């Protein structure tokens, strides 16, 4: 469970997100496809993708970027109250996309990655650990709901 003054670490640093959450999705996605090409396979619209140059011109990988960081913040904005954001996320990400909790881990790296590369003025390290707690409480709670629709 966070503190409120980790809750707003988390949220200062997705304040500087929300000044062009498109442009800080393309690295995240293309930092997270990079060092882990096997994530990129799950998503058919996007795998045939070959290189970075390509990924930074397809405007799916920017709206498919829009999209997931848009709920992620919709989530941390909760602050741990987010059983109905993790409802149809779980189900759609366990049995349609079937994406392992373990690919959400990379997502997340790949999160902390680019927020501690463009950010140092708030993604310092107690910020950092802020992040990484929310990160893990998100994880922890879609993998509980995981279990529960059928998926393991
Ligand atoms: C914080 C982590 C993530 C968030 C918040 C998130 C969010 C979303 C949202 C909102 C959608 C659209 C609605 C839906 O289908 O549920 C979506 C679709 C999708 N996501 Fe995720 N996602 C996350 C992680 C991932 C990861 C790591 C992968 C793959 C490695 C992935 C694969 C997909 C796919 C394949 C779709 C459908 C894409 C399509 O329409 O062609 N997601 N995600």
């Amino acid at each position: 469970v966070l503190s409120e003054g980790e809750w707003q670490l988390v949220l200062h640093v997705w304040a500087k997100v929300e000044a062009d959450v498109a442009g800080h999705g393309q690295d995240i996605l293309i930092r997270l496809f990079k060092s882990h090409p096997e994530t990129l396979e799950k998503i058919d619209r996007l795998k045939h993708l070959k290189t970075e140059a390509e990924m930074k011109a397809s405007e799916d990988l920017k709206k498919f970027g829009v999209t997931g960081l848009t709920a992620l913040g919709a989530i941390l904005k909760k602050k741990g109250h987010h059983e109905a954001e993790l409802k149809p996320l779980a189900q759609s990400h366990a049995t349609k996309h079937k994406i392992p909790i373990k690919y959400l881990e990379f997502a997340s790296e790949a999160i902390i990655h680019v927020l501690h590369s463009r950010h140092p003025g708030d993604f310092g390290a107690d910020a950092q650990g802020a992040m990484n707690k929310a990160l893990e409480l998100f994880r922890k709670d879609i993998a509980a709901k995981y279990k529960e629709l059928g998926y393991q």
